[PDB]
Formats: structure tokens, sequence, C-alpha cells
């Protein structure tokens, strides 16, 4: 199989299609992807046959900005007949993938596909039954199998192909489900979050996002980004000149400093984590970004970078390798992460983790 | 998992060992193997910590002479309690395979082992049954997930692991289940079924092995070999100055040329098969052998050569490069497999398909 499906923002083809053209080309991985205009995905497609599943393993996922999910397809199935929608399915599968660990049933992220997700979740269940039946699928959900998807790009036309759970979104069409909380002060809120769902394996949230930590929120103002550090059970100074909510004030663990989140030094020793969505210039937030991490300020961090209008894969990793450089420079061993959340817009979201010996 | 156990003919460990560090030395996929004389295996120990699924899904197991099957293991699981046998085997394999394709409980092929063997063929019973039960095995078997190896090199002492059921030997400790037919001339029959068994592919038995191919076998008397391709319903030329059995004269299949297999010229012109089993130095049945295949005398081979007494991997691949570089010579395509079958004792087996463009 040939074909790798990348899932992305409606509008971000291009972009999608660089990074992934240009990553796999680094691994003479060769191949190409066209480009649909607005469609919410992107097909690369390899030269040699079965690249497709060496594409999936040993590119890292994590390590892609503009794909909210991916996996290896094979060929388009057409005209699925409302009389007989289960046989052509499991034929396109059979083969391809034994005892499977879990059934995705997706579509792109447009409204155009809106009635066709719920037409998906749906065929999920009985589609999954019938899966099982013919041994694509084990008779239990499994982590260590591959994730079956099928995935509807109109009704009655579908992929069919898988992706390898230690490596792909853990998340349906790769959108953490949330819930937007009425007594949070902004809808921003759900950046943070989702961020803490992306790039943060769930198993290690205890430790990571542990009840008790100091953290530091640049920008907070009215407190969005603070809600879910709280909701943590962290402590937080939130730094802005804009008032921090009252319902965040009264809980006892909001430290309100009326200063410029680019000004602010901590006096503090020991803050676990720094997280930033001021609007700004995306070198001087990343330069920014780079001084917390060089001085130890922080031991990790979560923060916006606005995309500018071209150039917007060249011009993040341009501030991401800015960031790695000042690292390098000071000898210093950190994790970075980026991705185009699914709540941001003409943004991505960035996660460092730095080490101590 | 870095170690790879080989099975192997008692007394062949330094060739099977040779063999294995030359060729996964020749992918840079380091490591040593230890040599018990007489064990009946050798465990290839890998530098780097996950080479050893590396090593047994990329170098190709048709390509190894000495070994007659491998799987990747972990740890050496000592004492295993009388009174609890499946809780330690279980708790070893345990996220290693999830649904698995099928159980194989193997020993070495040693004397000393015939008991343990007894057990091991009894215990696969309960202990597929329980594997199942943890999800280490599907409820059904699979051609297409590896298999499960539960190897025991002494009572209580076993080792566990897998290999890919696309890249092993598909029989039980190497051997394929064979039954001496009394009507048969001679019990090196066994060594030409045998070789069938290994080197053709069972589906395509049909296809290769089939009802009505022409075939000569050189050295034929009294006529072990010929009794396998007339039980194909093959038609035969056996050629030696030695008689052949009655009851296959009997058969209406079998013409006796009266010759030396290393004189003779074939007058027809669409032999399928051509098998000698001539004892003579092993240079020169190679010689014999490309003469056949350079002349297109047959379109595939099955033949023997003896071994000598010392370096005995390095003298039989000097004669297959030998045959080799004759077909290159001459601008022939064919596929070489060579293994010192199971009925094979100070010799290897090799069978030759060659192509027509
Ligand atoms: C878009 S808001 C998001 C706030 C937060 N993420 C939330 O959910 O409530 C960004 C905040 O950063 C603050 N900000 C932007 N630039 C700043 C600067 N240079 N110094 C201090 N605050 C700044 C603004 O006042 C604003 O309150
Ligand atoms: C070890 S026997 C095996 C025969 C056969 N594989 C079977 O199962 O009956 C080898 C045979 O090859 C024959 N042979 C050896 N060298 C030969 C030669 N140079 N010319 C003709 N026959 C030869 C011998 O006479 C002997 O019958």
């Amino acid at each position: 199989m040939n074909k790798v499906v990348l899932l992305c923002r409606p509008g971000f083809e291009k972009e999608c299609a660089a990074e992934i053209t240009d990553k796999a080309g680094q691994r003479e991985i060769f191949g190409f992807a066209r480009v649909k205009e607005n469609a919410g995905y992107v097909i690369y497609e390899c030269y040699q046959p079965d690249d497709g599943d060496k594409l999936i393993r040993e590119l890292p996922f994590s390590s892609l900005i503009f794909a909210r999910q991916w996996f290896v397809v094979g060929e388009l199935l057409q005209h699925l007949p409302p009389e007989d929608r289960i046989t052509p399915i499991v034929g396109m599968l059979q083969g391809v993938v034994e005892k499977g660990g879990e059934l995705r049933v997706e579509v792109a992220d447009t409204n155009e596909s809106k009635e066709l997700l719920k037409f998906c979740r749906k065929f999920t269940v009985p589609l999954r039954a019938a899966l099982r039946d013919a041994g694509v699928l084990a008779n239990y959900e499994t982590p260590k199998r591959p994730v079956v998807h099928v995935f509807f790009i109109a009704p009655g036309c579908c992929y069919t192909g898988y992706s390898y759970s230690n490596n792909n979104s853990p998340f349906y069409m790769g959108i953490p489900r949330l819930k937007f909380p009425a007594d949070a002060p902004s809808r921003s809120t759900l950046k943070l979050e989702e961020a803490f769902h992306v790039f943060i394996p769930a198993d290690e949230w205890d430790e990571r996002l542990a009840n008790g930590m100091w953290a530091v929120d640049l920008g907070a103002c009215p407190g969005g980004w603070t809600y879910q550090l709280v909701k943590r059970n962290m402590w937080v100074y939130s730094v802005d000149n804009g008032p921090m909510a009252q319902s965040l004030m009264d809980t006892g663990q909001v430290t309100w400093l009326r200063e410029d989140g680019f000004k602010f030094r901590p006096t503090r020793s020991n803050i676990s984590w720094m997280v930033c969505d001021m609007v700004e210039k995306p070198a001087k937030v990343a330069a920014l970004m780079a001084q917390w991490l060089v001085n130890g300020w922080c031991r990790e961090t979560i923060f916006n970078l606005k995309l500018p209008m071209k150039k917007r894969y060249e011009e993040v990793s341009h501030n991401l390798a800015y960031i790695q450089a000042q690292l390098d420079e000071h000898g210093i061993n950190a994790q970075i992460q980026a991705r185009q959340l699914y709540h941001d817009r003409e943004e991505v979201t960035v996660h460092v983790r730095r080490i101590w010996a």
C-alpha cells in the first residue's frame, strides 16, 4: 500500500502536503501529494508499492505539525450500494489487517461532511461487528493492534486502511472530544485542554500535570488557560495587566501579577509549567520561550505561535529551529512538538519538555 | 528483544553460528553467537536491543542453509514449578505478542530431549487454551499472525518468543512430518520428499510438481527419488547403471536408462524436473548442475552436495557461488536455495528454479 491519508484543517492542505513531502523525502520515501483546496485531507502517494506502511511506521507521527491524524489506505471504494454495504468493505480489509484492535469510521472535518459524519458514527457499530466475524477486528478492543480506519470522502465512497496505535493520534479524526465548561472565563480554555490531550500521554497526566505544581500563565487575562491549570490542582501565577476572573481568584490557587508577560521575571525557582498565549510576532514569542527554557525558569511549556500569510510551514519551522538552536548553543536537552490543534486557526501550538541531568 | 534462536542439526552449531553471524553482519545487525557443542540450537545475541525483531523480518529465512527454523526470544525462564506452569509463561508473552496465529512448543532435536518432546507436544494443548484466554493467541488459528514459540532447553527451562509465518519454517521444529512408505525402494526417498516440503510452497505443488511432467533422476538406483516423482504422477527417466525397483517399472511411468548420470545428455527438450543424489565431489556435482541449468535441460532441480570435514559453511557457499557465477556468465535468471534437511547428515540439499523470459 502506497497511499497515506493525512487529516488536516480545511484550507491547510498545501502546508500539510508541503510538510509530508519534505519529511518523507528526508527519509528517501519519495512520492507526491495532490492538493484539493479545503478538502480537509491530503493523500501522499509513495512511488514504491509498500512504502506506505514504511512511512507510517518510521516517520514519528508526533513530528508532523499540520496533520491531525494519518493512516495508510488502499484503493478508493466507489458507489457502496445501500443494499450491500458490508461485503465490499470487508473484502477490501481481509488479508490487509488481521485481528485489528479498534475501528474508526471517519470523515473530513468539513461542513459538507457533517451529515456523512452522523452516518459514520452510527455505521461504526454494525460495521465493527461484521469486521469481527470476518477476523479483521479482534473480538475485544486492544491498544496493541493497529487501528482500522474506514474513511468516507463522500457518501458511498470510502478508503480503508490502518495506523499504528504507538504512532498516530489516539483521537477520533485527530480531535479530542471536549465539552466547554460554563464556569471557564474564555473559550480559549479548550486550546490548552486540547494541547494537554495531544502532547502529554494520558497515563502520564497525574505525574506531569500533577496536583500541587507551580505554573505561570503569561497573558492570562481573563483566565481560560489558567482555568485548565487550576483544574489540575496547580498553583498559578497569572500574569497580565488585565483582570483575572473572580471565579478563578476565589479558588485560592491564583496569584494575579499585574505585569507584561514579555517583561516578567519569575522570582521563584521551582516552576514546573509555563504556558503562554500572548498575541505577538512569532519570532518574538519564540525568543521569549527560549529565554524561559535556557534559564530553566520552567520544566515544561505550552505556547502558541501565530502563522504568517504565506510560507506558513517554512516560517513556523524556522521559529522552531530558532528555539532548538538556542538550546543547542547552551547544551540543553529538550523534546519539542508542535501541532495545529483543532481549536487553532491561523496558529500552531507548541510543547517543550526540558531535561535536567 | 535481541536474541534469535536457530534450530539446527546437533553437531552443526558452529556452521549455523558462522552463517548467521556472517549474514546478519552483512546487514550491520551485529552481535555474537556462542556455540554449545551438540546442543542442537544456536542463539544469536544482537548488540542493539530491538535488532532481534529486525533480523527475523529482514534477512530472508530461505537464505540460511544450516537453520531448520528460527525465532526471536526473550529472557530464559528457569525453574517452571510443576504446580504453577501457566502463569509465568503467560507473563512472559503478554504485551510481547497480541492475538498470535499459532503455538508451537518445541525442543532441540537431541536424544536427551526426547522425553521433553513428549511433554511439549501435550503441553501445547492446555497452554494454547490459556494463551487464548490471555489474548496472546487468537481464538482461531491464523496464517497471517506470528507463530508463537515456547522453546524448552531443559525441563522447567524455556524461552518464549515468535517468528513471522511469511519468513520462517512452516514446520514443527523445522522438520516436516513424514512417514516412510513401505513400497518405496530406499529410505532416501524422504530426502526428496522433505525437499519438496521445504522448497516448494504447498499451494504451488499442483502447479510446480505437476501431474504429467517429465523428470530426470540421475543416479536413480534403486529408486527412492524416482518414487517421489512417480507419486506426483510424473514421467521419469531414471538414469543409472544399477537396476530400478520392479515396483517402479510396473507403474508404466519409469524409463530406465543404463548410463552414467555424469555422462548423460537428455535428447528430450521439455524436461521440467531434474533431480540428482549422486555421491561425488561437491565441486563436480555443482559443475554438472550448472551444465543442466545453463543449457536449459531442466526448468527446476533438486540435488545434494556432500560437505567436507572442515570449513563446511565456507565450502558449500563456494559451490553455490560457482553455480551462480556460471548463471551470471550466461545471463540466466534463477532462484537458489539450500538447506541442510532433517534427513541430510554430512550434506546439504539444494533447489534451483530457472526462469525463461
Ligand atoms: C488572546 S488573550 C488569551 C488569554 C488566555 N489564553 C485566556 O484564555 O484567557 C491574550 C492575553 O495576553 C495579553 N497580552 C498580550 N501581549 C501582552 C504583553 N506584551 N504583556 C502582557 N500581556 C499581554 C492580553 O492582554 C490578553 O489578555
Ligand atoms: C546413494 S545412491 C541414491 C539413489 C537414489 N537417490 C535412491 O534413493 O535410490 C546414488 C546412486 O548414484 C549412482 N551413481 C553414483 N555415481 C554415478 C555416476 N558417476 N554415474 C552413474 N551413476 C552414479 C550409484 O550407482 C547409486 O545408485
